[PDB]
């Protein structure tokens, strides 16, 4: 216990702008995070969303959750060989990204269950997205 610094897991979060520079472009799939993206884990990663959106939780855990699945996919969908399957992918992501940003703006009650039609469409997109990774 301690009533000096109370702070749990205060991580020191200090860089302004500086740990933004080349990220624009690639440089090594070895070095680059998104070669790391396994299928499993994209779909682990989904399933978190499907059981939060069923689950009662806040809304700033719902967006963030969800918000790592855009950076998942946005590596992930250009390794997938099927374009059919590549262009219903990016759409759900596009559907995902969309109901994510309004989501957080539109959450007024902010940890209340059910209480935008978001939380299903977001569903709807999980469900895409776990099911084109299935076909």
């Amino acid at each position: 216990m301690g009533h000096h610094h109370h702070h749990h897991s205060h991580m020191a979060n200090g860089a302004a702008g500086t740990k933004v520079a080349l990220r624009k472009t690639k440089q090594a799939a070895e070095k680059i995070s998104a070669d790391k993206i396994s299928k499993e884990a994209l779909l682990e990663c989904a399933d978190l969303l499907s059981s939060a959106l069923t689950e009662p939780v806040p809304n700033s855990q719902l967006v963030d959750t969800g918000h790592q699945l855009l950076d998942y996919c946005s590596g992930y969908v250009d390794c997938i060989p099927q374009t059919r399957n590549k262009f219903a992918f990016r759409e759900a992501v596009s559907k995902l990204e969309l109901s994510l940003q309004e989501l957080q703006v539109s959450s007024a009650a902010a940890g209340v269950p059910g209480t935008n039609p978001v939380l299903n469409n977001l569903l709807s997109c999980v469900q895409e997205i776990s099911d084109v990774v299935q076909r």
